[PDB]
């Protein structure tokens, strides 16, 4: 029951590898968050191989108990609830018409650091497709993360579409399917529906040589009066 972890600012460590049709890679990302606005400032590098997929395509799966949780709706926030142990979190996003990312990672704290450790795998991309053709947008819309409490075990269901805007104008919908779990043993917030209302900027920064992401995004959860 980690709700008071959060009241300030918080650093983050992500830490992924991943595969995307035998392409391997990985990312590290720093920086930190505050809960308390909704707020999260992160930048990631990639440290291996050449990146296969367009970094938008990464955002999603690089913690949500970052959202900022209305105070009359703290008792739906499971994500913080689970700390500091921790949760697992599970997705498989579709990308229409191209392949799938299959993720699992566990979100917990390491001392005072919030880290989110995970490993991807990428199966069924297009050659020259969106994602391993490189033909994403570098931005990042706006999207709603619909929450439900898991009926048969202790955690959570979450599902959501995002839309990454392709270099000729049109779209490249992602289809997310995700479930947490605890870690530990213990009590979560089990919550009622609701969504998160999300918003995300990229950016690079031009001193930067190695391929990197910043991110600057702020998280609101809504939809319980
Ligand atoms: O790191």
């Amino acid at each position: 029951m980690g709700e008071e972890l959060f009241t300030g600012v918080v650093p983050i460590l992500v830490e992924l590898d991943g595969d995307v049709n035998g392409h391997k890679f990985s990312v590290s990302g720093e920086g930190e968050g505050d809960a308390t606005y909704g707020k999260l400032t992160l930048k990631f590098i990639s440290t291996t191989g050449k990146l296969p997929v367009p970094w938008p395509t990464l955002v999603t799966t690089l913690v949500q108990c970052f959202s900022r949780y209305p105070d009359h709706m703290k008792r739906h926030d499971f994500f913080k609830s689970a700390m500091p142990e921790g949760y697992v979190q599970e997705r498989t996003i579709f990308f229409k018409d191209d392949g799938n990312y299959k993720t699992r990672a566990e979100v917990k704290f390491e001392g005072d650091t919030l880290v989110n450790r995970i490993e991807l795998k990428g199966i069924d991309f297009k050659e020259d497709g969106n994602i391993l053709g490189h033909k994403l947008e570098y931005n990042y819309n706006s999207h709603n993360v619909y929450i439900m409490a898991d009926k048969q075990k202790q955690g959570i269901k979450v599902n959501f579409k995002t839309r990454h805007n392709i270099e000729d104008g049109s779209v490249q919908l992602a289809d997310h399917y995700q479930q947490n779990t605890p870690i530990g043993d213990g009590p979560v917030l089990l919550p009622d529906n609701h969504y998160l209302s999300t918003q995300s900027a990229l950016s690079k920064d031009p001193n930067e040589k190695r391929d990197h992401m910043v991110l600057l995004e702020f998280v609101t959860a809504a939809g319980i009066t």
